[PDB]
């Protein structure tokens, strides 16, 4: 092979150096220790890079996460051996599952020590295997531009997701002294497939082009392409095809539009989820039909099963990676690869329709019928988290900035979710998969590190908030005005939901003592706010999105309130729970008495 | 024939609480969530054990360390699939590299969910196998008595750690139709093993008897029987040989005794450390030979193998586990098995000592031109780090409690292990193999929670506790008085004494910016305290340990101040760096200059 010279004499570390602005890198989250040593040393005052410090290394991975859904770009983690590698592995499950780009570099022990149960060392690559798309330990300096090289681009590509790479200290440390094959440090079709992959799309073409009462299923892989929501939205209205999203695909549609069906699912709304029940044909493009989405499979999309059975219908899957092709329902016809891009050949080849009136009048009665209705305030009533979403909502987008939202895990990303008006790709970044409480603030302060100029919304649980907030003080170190909204119920609200249902009201342990929210904001070095009366939310919520400066918003919210509707257990997408105030006030008295007035 | 149908009727959930009474558990450490909701339905209201609620599961992981630390009984862990599940692998990993008994129970995702990337599922199983004794998936009803009944023994037998029980929500929602034989739900040598290690203690009996210059090399394992500190005392005064500790051995002996050494090692005392180098035979008992023990291997204790060559000496090993036995050191005689139980086999086959005259008055020499020198206040300085763990040293003492010390990872950890006089066996609870910082605090948590009347103090770093600072409000729910001692030099010390010695001074991202510690104690619902003049800190360290409830004490001292002596890189046990005034000086100067006064 060609080789290359041009790295000769450089220390493993002031390799890496070098590759991260080969590698397009400007931000790098990240905690030194001893392993990692000479790679710190190597990026000290680096002008390459922003170097983010955050208090605990599952902050600096979180923060990678909500970097990489907010810019596009693979979030990169610089961590020690032992501890501060274990310290990743939740943020690595973390983007396994929803499917975010990440480069891990752990610190090692020397290769001549490993293997010894040595000062600091965990089996990392066997740790991550399961998690990651791909792991590896560097084993001489000659093979870390290659590996760093193959790490970016799976990380990248098919479906994005986390690496993580292993850097043993006597690697990083040593110079290079033999020259290297070019074509490892140099970053970065069958015909047969190709023709495959254009006729499964007039395929699709042919299907789309016979339903009567079709639906667009979409979700986050729409958004690894910078023209998918633009491609998404031409269909929609070239086909007239209504179009209900994912929770990882909120806004990937504009939700102002008339044939925006909301979200899906477990606690999708109504109409989204008896579209779907009700289709002829189901065109899923990059979701992958989770269990939180679909209820029990069995009764999952009966008229399009019907429909496929008669060959006028069924489903249609634009998915990038084969190991969810056929994973869950079977598929009439799979479209393989990027959808955008698929979208996009696919689009001349369909009929452009005058109206659906009959399917839309039915839709638009469902609307009518099923809004996400609660229990709204009442006089002397504590703050309704419903409510608190709707306003900041209106608040938010009222200012003009392009706004990103982050959620931790609970009711209040349900809420986040259904009462949000979501328009814009991108502003919606939730841990879905894994659902990981304590999300919420390093993702925020990532996402506003990629997005300097935004109005970054952290809309966090309590208990959530609880798990992750040492990285306040981090925000204020990073300069990232990020804001803070906490919807205080005292209480893990999502799991006294099902205790509620399931349970018979008997709350084991999920009533976490939280600290006083704004002495803590006021100790990690931000402005902090708190809300109680009702009379006091507006002009709460307007002074906590003008505020110069990160700030932490504490909204003291009703308790023990359900996420509706709820499709759970052998239920059918259309076998929802919804709400009923008659029913909401019975509940609440059998809750008191089974209690023992505790709760 | 011998069936048990007691647990019939019963859900996995409820056979759970009720395996936990027959193994004596009186704590589980937890954080609830959907997969795991049946147990938690089980246990609620529960009168067979107390639950403390951490919150985040590292805390929940590394309170269990410290209560089994405390205790000498398994730490139990109790926590939900995913996130739940991968926020624990630090504490797994954490205990299995120190030896400390632990038994996880995981919720998962149902089995029939297993390996179909399920909502919040994660191969636990996979991810654990490295940093755990042993794991296991439960997969019937059936199952789990004897999986929780092998969980325990194997956490506990050997040398003790961590394991791993997987709970699917279908197994421990499901309720046992059939008797289950009753062996399996009951808790629980060779004669040729027995004469083989018979016949080793007689040949270690032997050369200690002809030893000249011996020397006890004291680790963890001494502390795993309650006679062994007792019988290690009983050798060490019969045949009048001196005794130095690791740092996990660390009151396991009374370091007010003539014989004692202290600690050993990269940041051990001279004394000890040419004591090992000189002696003709080195006595290893229950310690495994560490890196940051040895130093340089190829230099490690020359006299001892000199003496080897002969037939004189060499290196005596007591060590349960049979794959650390001439796993670092070439070993002379092995003694395999539980190390206290082999010292009352020995003890009469010792001959009584009277004297070492010649190895004592050489030992006596070291310690009078080599102790524990460190830059002393002057009028105006800022507090010395070292003079603060010498005072409160005395202060804990003179309360004439029971004290326990934890504390967290880096330059405040080895001060604490050098300045304090230990006493008694399991009162210095620290992360040694991992190094994990954040220990400190829910580590005190969970020792206090193990002795409820003790005096627990967690002398701790600023940057270690921002890594877990969020469990001060788990302090208080709990309902534990622990002191936190914050040795605060803003900086991550440790590191950049590695950084000034090493690396030029150049301090790439070890400077953390931290929150305000009393407003933060406050707004956690502690007392927080304050000292930054020398005046000041005699009566702050007494109203510290007299304060009832949880108080923090943040102690303003001075920056870049090395511990020493220390040993590192290629350097052996005899080739340390000590301390000198006017090296310091000179340091303190050169620093000044290369951070242009920054630092
Ligand atoms: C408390 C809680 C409640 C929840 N309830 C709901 C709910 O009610 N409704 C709901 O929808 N979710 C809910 N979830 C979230 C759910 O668990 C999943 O995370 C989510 O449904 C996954 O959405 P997705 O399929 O769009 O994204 P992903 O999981 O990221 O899947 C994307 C799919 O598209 C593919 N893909 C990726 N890139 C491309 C590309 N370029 N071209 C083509 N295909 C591509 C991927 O391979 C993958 O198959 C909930 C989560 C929590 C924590
Ligand atoms: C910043 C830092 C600095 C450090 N510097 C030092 C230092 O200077 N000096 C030092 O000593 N440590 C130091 N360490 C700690 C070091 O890394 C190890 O954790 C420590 O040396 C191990 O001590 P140990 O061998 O006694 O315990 P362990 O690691 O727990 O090993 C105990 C051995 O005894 C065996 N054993 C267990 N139970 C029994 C039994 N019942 N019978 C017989 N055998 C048994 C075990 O199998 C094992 O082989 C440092 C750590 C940090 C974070
Ligand atoms: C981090 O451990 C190692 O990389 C390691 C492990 C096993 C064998 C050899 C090494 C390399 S090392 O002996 O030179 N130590 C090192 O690189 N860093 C180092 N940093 C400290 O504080 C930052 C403290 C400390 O020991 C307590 N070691
Ligand atoms: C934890 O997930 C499951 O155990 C699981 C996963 C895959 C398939 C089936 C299940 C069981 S389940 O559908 O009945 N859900 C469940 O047990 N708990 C549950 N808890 C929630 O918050 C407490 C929220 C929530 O969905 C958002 N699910
Ligand atoms: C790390 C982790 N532990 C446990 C869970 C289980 N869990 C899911 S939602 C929830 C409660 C969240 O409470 P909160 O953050 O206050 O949001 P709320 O539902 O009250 O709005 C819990 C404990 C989880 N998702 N992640
Ligand atoms: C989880 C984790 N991350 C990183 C490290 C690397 N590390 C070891 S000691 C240290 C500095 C600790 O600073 P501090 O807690 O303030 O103690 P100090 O040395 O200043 O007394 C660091 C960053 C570690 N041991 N554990
Ligand atoms: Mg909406
Ligand atoms: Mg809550
Ligand atoms: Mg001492
Ligand atoms: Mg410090």
């Amino acid at each position: 092979p060609d080789m290359d010279t041009s790295f000769v004499g450089l220390t493993g570390g002031q390799i890496f150096n070098e590759m991260m602005s080969r590698q397009n890198v400007d931000t790098v989250f990240g905690y030194p220790g001893g392993a990692i040593l000479p790679v710190y040393d190597a990026i000290h005052n680096s002008d390459k890079f922003n170097f983010v410090l955050p208090k605990h290394e599952q902050g600096a991975g979180h923060m990678a996460e909500g970097y990489a859904r907010a810019s596009g770009k693979p979030g990169v983690v610089l961590v020690t051996s032992g501890p501060g590698a274990t310290n990743v592995v939740t943020p690595m499950a973390d983007a396994f599952a929803d499917g975010i780009p990440m480069v891990v570099f752990t610190g090692q022990v020397p290769t001549s020590a490993i293997g010894t149960d040595a000062f600091q060392e965990a089996d990392v690559v066997g740790i991550s295997r399961s998690c990651t798309k791909w792991n590896v330990m560097v084993k001489s300096v000659e093979e870390l531009p290659l590996r760093i090289n193959e790490a970016f681009e799976i990380a990248t590509s098919g479906r994005p997701g986390p690496v993580l790479v292993d850097l043993p200290k006597d690697v990083t440390a040593a110079i290079l002294r033999n020259p290297i094959p070019t074509k490892t440090t140099l970053p970065s079709t069958s015909r047969a497939q190709d023709e495959f992959v254009m006729q499964s799309i007039n395929k699709a073409a042919d299907l789309i082009n016979l339903a009567k009462k079709p639906v667009l299923y979409v979700g986050a892989g729409i958004l690894n392409h910078a023209d998918g929501p633009r491609l998404l939205k031409e269909l929609s209205d070239r086909a007239q095809i209504p179009v209900t999203t994912t929770l990882q695909g909120l806004g990937s549609f504009d939700q102002e539009d008339p044939k925006s069906l909301d979200m899906l699912g477990m606690h999708g709304c109504a109409t989204a989820n008896l579209a779907v029940q009700n289709a002829d044909l189901i065109i899923a493009v990059g979701a992958r039909f989770d269990d939180r989405v679909t209820g029990n499979i069995s009764k999952f999309a009966p008229e399009a099963r019907r429909a496929a059975a008669e060959g006028r219908g069924g489903i249609i899957h634009f998915e990038v990676s084969p190991k969810n092709i056929n994973k869950v329902v079977q598929t009439q016809i799979a479209v393989e690869g990027d959808a955008t891009t698929n979208l996009g050949k696919m689009m001349s080849k369909i009929f452009p329709v005058k109206e659906r009136s009959e399917w839309f009048a039915q839709i638009n009665k469902w609307k009518k019928e099923y809004p996400y209705a609660y229990m709204e305030e009442t006089p002397g009533s504590k703050i309704k988290p419903q409510t608190v979403i709707k306003k900041l909502s209106k608040v938010a987008n009222d200012t003009g900035r392009h706004v990103i939202v982050t959620t931790g895990v609970g009711q209040h990303q349900m809420w986040a979710a259904q009462h949000w008006t979501w328009r814009n790709p991108h502003t919606f970044i939730t841990s879905g998969g894994l659902g990981t409480m304590g999300y919420g603030l390093p993702a925020a302060i990532g996402a506003q590190v990629a997005k300097p100029e935004s109005l970054v919304i952290d809309i966090d649980g309590d208990a959530s908030f609880n798990m992750t907030l040492t990285e306040l003080s981090s925000a204020v170190q990073a300069g990232t005005p990020v804001k803070i909204l906490i919807l205080n119920n005292e209480e893990q609200g999502m799991v006294t939901q099902w205790q509620s249902l399931f349970y018979e009201h008997r709350y084991s342990h999920t009533h976490q003592l939280n600290p006083d929210f704004i002495k803590l904001a006021e100790a990690m070095g931000l402005k902090g706010l708190r809300v109680k009366k009702q009379e006091e939310l507006d002009a709460k919520l307007k002074e906590f999105v003008s505020t110069k400066g990160p700030v932490l918003l504490e909204v003291e919210v009703d308790k023990k309130v359900p996420v509706l509707p709820m499709v759970a257990g052998g239920s059918g997408l259309d076998e929802f729970i919804n709400f009923d105030p008659e029913v909401e006030r019975q509940q609440t008295e059998l809750r008191h008495k089974r209690t023992g007035g505790k709760h």
